[PDB]
């Protein structure tokens, strides 16, 4: 397997400081006893069989910009996973600390490298399906790592066809390629108007009404258009498409102008130095 | 549980022909005629739970349900009359729209009974509809059974929530509603359809086209063309549900099975022929 009973992580690793408490389980701040090493460790209490989906994707998904699978272990009645450690956060935080959004530098650094990360999952018939700014980690470096948390909804014939109701072939045929991927182009852009505005569009609705909204409403745009180039704009626009036939693919992406010359992390870099500054304030 | 593990099913029945593998029963203390379906559980137990909520004049009926010797066993009330699909290549033709009336009228009244239960079929078609030999007859589906009762959404593409809003009520049972319509054009010309074109290719078709009609209106009336274009609405917000469409003229007046009593009769006279 990828998961190591033979072992128990305690004679490995040290837990040195409290993360999250999602559902799932706690999720701690842990060092190697060896070498010094951080890392992030989610224990969750065959219910394993939900679980082990987890690590197989995770490990996977060896890219600079995807989270990185240190190890899993299942020991004692717990499971571990073990993630390395991205000293900066998540991107939702970062603005929470900063109070502000990011500058489009930051954000064409974030988009380029978000849509080399997809691209890469797409190339390997994995589909995120929880874009969000919340998901997106950065490592004092300034590059991101793309990550999934609560409920990962990470993932790689309903009747006879002859009888079957055109909103179900819609929905089976939205199911495999090339069409399931199209939806974290359309949370990407979300996602960039989230990094531009702190909040996503349709923020003030409660979770119910904003579905009915995202059906029937033409796509989201910036709030102040003045404040933002034509490139990111255009992005968005091309992005934001409701029609998943023409909504572009993440290589398609790479080359549109908005991230097509971003060959520098610099800009991110430097938002997460700040960030650092504001954290340390007392 | 509703699968018994004391009682061994040969005790009670008799197997007696062929129809994992789906045999004729015989009770030995009644005479009672089951179809027994025996299987190599936790996909499995699902099946017998939906029939046993099913309890439904309309529907087929559970008789039992057992566990024993590494077996398990389901049995149902046995139809007689075969499925529709089965009819019609017997006796090489559609059935009359007469005969259609009858199937709509009870397929809607076994639809609103489901609907109304939160169970929605997903595969309605003429050789998921079973026959007694009262003329009555017995919603079924065989094969991998497809009946049955994502992201944070502000993030969510316009088409995923789409396509989760359709899996919940009131937009999960109008699937049912359109397969009907395809079902009575079955009935009406033996086969559905597109059914020239190979199966993907059809999926294409249905998407993409405007919704079936009969091939030669003028051979039916226009109670069951209007029928059809209301219960084709590729639209499952406008589509009518089941309650609905027991109010249309199609159906609203039919209260004899008399029709359809005489179509299996005649089927039955004609699988005699040697
Ligand atoms: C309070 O301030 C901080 C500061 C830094 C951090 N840094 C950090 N670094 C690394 N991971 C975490 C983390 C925090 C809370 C919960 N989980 C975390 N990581 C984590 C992620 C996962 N899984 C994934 O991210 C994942 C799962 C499925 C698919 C995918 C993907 F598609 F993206 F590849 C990614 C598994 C186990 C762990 C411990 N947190 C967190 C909070
Ligand atoms: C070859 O000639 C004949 C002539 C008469 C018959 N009659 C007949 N009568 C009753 N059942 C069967 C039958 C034949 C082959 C396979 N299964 C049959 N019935 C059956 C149906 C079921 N389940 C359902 O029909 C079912 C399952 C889930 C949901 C639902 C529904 F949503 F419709 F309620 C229905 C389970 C077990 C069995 C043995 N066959 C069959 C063949
Ligand atoms: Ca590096
Ligand atoms: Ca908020
Ligand atoms: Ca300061
Ligand atoms: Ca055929
Ligand atoms: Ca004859």
């Amino acid at each position: 397997e990828h998961v190591r009973r033979d072992l128990d992580p305690n004679e490995v690793w040290e837990i040195v400081g409290e993360l999250g408490d999602g559902a799932f389980g706690k999720v701690y701040k842990a060092k190697n006893k060896e070498t010094g090493a951080l890392a992030a460790a989610k224990v969750i209490e065959e219910e394993l069989e939900d679980y082990i989906v987890e690590i197989e994707i995770l490990a996977t998904c060896d890219h600079p910009y995807i989270v990185k699978l240190l190890g899993a272990y299942y020991h004692d009645g717990k499971l571990w996973i073990m993630i390395e450690f991205c000293p900066g956060g998540a991107v939702d935080a970062i603005m929470l600390e900063l109070d502000r959004g990011l500058t489009e530098p930051q954000i064409q650094v974030v988009c380029r490298q978000m849509l080399e990360a997809l691209n890469f999952l797409h190339s390997k018939r994995i589909i995120h399906r929880d874009l969000k700014a919340g998901n997106v980690l950065m490592t004092l470096e300034g590059d991101i790592r793309l990550a999934d948390f609560g409920v990962s909804a990470k993932n790689l014939f309903i009747g006879t066809p002859y009888w079957m109701a055109p909103e179900v072939v819609m929905c089976e045929t939205m199911k495999d390629t090339p069409y399931d991927y199209k939806a974290d182009i359309w949370s990407l852009g979300i996602t960039l108007i989230e990094m531009a505005q702190i909040e996503p569009p349709h923020h003030e609705l409660n979770p119910m009404r904003v579905l009915l909204k995202i059906a029937k409403s033409d796509p989201p745009t910036l709030l102040t258009p003045s404040k933002w180039s034509v490139e990111f704009r255009d992005f968005l626009k091309i992005a934001l498409d409701k029609n998943p036939e023409t909504r572009p693919s993440a290589a398609q992406l790479l080359e549109h102008p908005f991230v097509s010359s971003i060959t520098s992390n610099k800009a991110l870099r430097e938002l997460v130095a700040e960030a650092k500054a504001e954290v340390m304030e007392e």
